[PDB]
């Protein structure tokens, strides 16, 4: 019952990222919690991606998250429509426009 919680670094920037509820097949949601120096990262362009090979060899299955910023935190709503390990990749944004990007995976 407890939700899926990572903690990524990419740089100097810390990006926690929280399910919502424990994770399940079909619709989902992920909070991210980008911060620089424990301020949250305003108005930035993030980009969410989960990818899984149906087996090894294949492309993987690859679902672009939604997402919208809620003040300085961003909500990425996908469907993950199987179960198994998913890759997941962050790329982030700033409003300046410096790139960052961190990796990481969730078992379904």
């Amino acid at each position: 019952k407890d939700p899926w919680e990572q903690t990524l670094k990419a740089n100097d920037l810390e990006v926690k990222i929280k399910s919502v509820g424990n994770p399940i097949k079909g619709d989902n949601t992920f909070v991210l919690s980008p911060t620089l120096k424990g301020k949250a990262l305003e108005k930035a362009i993030v980009r969410v991606q989960f990818m899984m090979p149906e087996m090894p060899g294949m492309p993987a299955m690859k679902e672009m998250a939604q997402v919208s910023e809620k003040n300085g935190l961003y909500e990425a709503k996908t469907n993950l429509s199987m179960n198994g390990t998913w890759q997941v990749r962050v790329d982030i944004k700033s409003k300046e426009g410096e790139v960052y990007r961190a990796k990481t995976s969730l078992d379904l």
